[PDB]
């Protein structure tokens, strides 16, 4: 899944900038060049139009050009709440198997609860879910039940796969594993970088 | 909820008279009669056009005679495997919540995955289910709690009101409830005939 560098999570709200004509040949320019560079692989499956940007029109433009420029692969989006109509696979983060999670403006629906909702004909594929944060998994086998079980859930993405830890080193010259914080960098958020399946050095939790 | 008059669940398969064109004409009035005669009644709200008895063409064809005639009501039919073309509702009986039951031509789904199944698009609503069989509706909790959750699963109907059971008398002038098989009815199906939430004397289980 090729996803376009555009993700404007910080605004507030988010979708500031990405419903702002003004940003249009920025965003224009990310999306367009990715689309060309990387058209001919055969390993690319999707097109996404990047992360957590809110739902604004400029995603909605942006849809369309590479649904008009690329029309044999698929356009993902879940910027707005896994479901606008700016994506061809309803995709979410994080969405509980049973589980609703009724959030103002952009509720997150169990994942079976989404499937039926009235009118949804799309697949759905959790864009994000479960979340490798150290010791965690838990209840990992109750979405491969439900992925199994249901037809239009096809399956999600995992996240994710490596630690972003960085080495630094204490007086002996010993190296360590850093998170935010560790370089005097403030504000920071600590130990989210490290959500891997595998450590940094590729040794597996 | 009006049933038209046509049952045929021991003929083998279940559809042989009703996909045969030479009932058709007697399936055919006991559906218009039916509908001619109730149609003004407020009450009544949905047309169904039967019980277990399969699926076939006359169905199809009575369906749309209702269709055409009182387009002001939905009409409903189960047999076939509760979401054919003869029905607008998908109904089910004795369709599990969570429980697929695979059987082989007419697979009865889980009612969470029915819904979803693509394509789908109509409301679901349980023919029958919970099974009031004397010490039972365990599990009912599990219904209403889907019923709640989801947009489109619409509630159904319990089976069964009523106990049929009929009263015997012993050598004493005493009267007794007696059920299949009681009054030397051989083959009979002895304790099914009592699957009421209250008694036949109308107290309550």
């Amino acid at each position: 899944v090729d996803e376009a560098n555009i993700e404007t999570h910080g605004m507030v709200p988010m979708n500031r900038l990405t419903d702002d004509p003004r940003w249009l040949p920025a965003m224009s320019e990310r999306v367009t060049r990715m689309v060309q560079r990387d058209r001919n692989h055969p390993s690319v499956i999707i097109w996404s139009l990047g992360n957590e940007s809110g739902h604004g029109a400029n995603h909605d433009a942006l849809y369309r050009w590479i649904k008009s420029v690329d029309p044999s692969r698929p356009v993902q989006y879940e910027g707005g709440g896994a479901d606008t109509t700016a994506t061809d696979i309803i995709c979410p983060m994080y969405a509980r198997v049973d589980e609703d999670q009724p959030f103002p403006a952009v509720p997150k629906w169990s994942i079976k609860k989404w499937l039926s909702l009235p009118g949804e004909t799309r697949p759905l594929i959790l864009c994000e879910y479960a979340h490798a944060m150290g010791n965690s998994l838990g209840g990992f086998a109750k979405y491969w039940q439900a992925f199994r079980q249901y037809p239009r859930l096809q399956g999600g993405f995992v996240w994710d796969w490596v630690d972003q830890s960085l080495i630094k080193y204490d007086e002996n010259g010993n190296p360590w594993s850093a998170y935010g914080g560790d370089f005097g960098d403030t504000p920071n958020d600590r130990q989210f970088c490290m959500n891997g399946l595998v450590f940094a050095d590729r040794t597996p939790h």
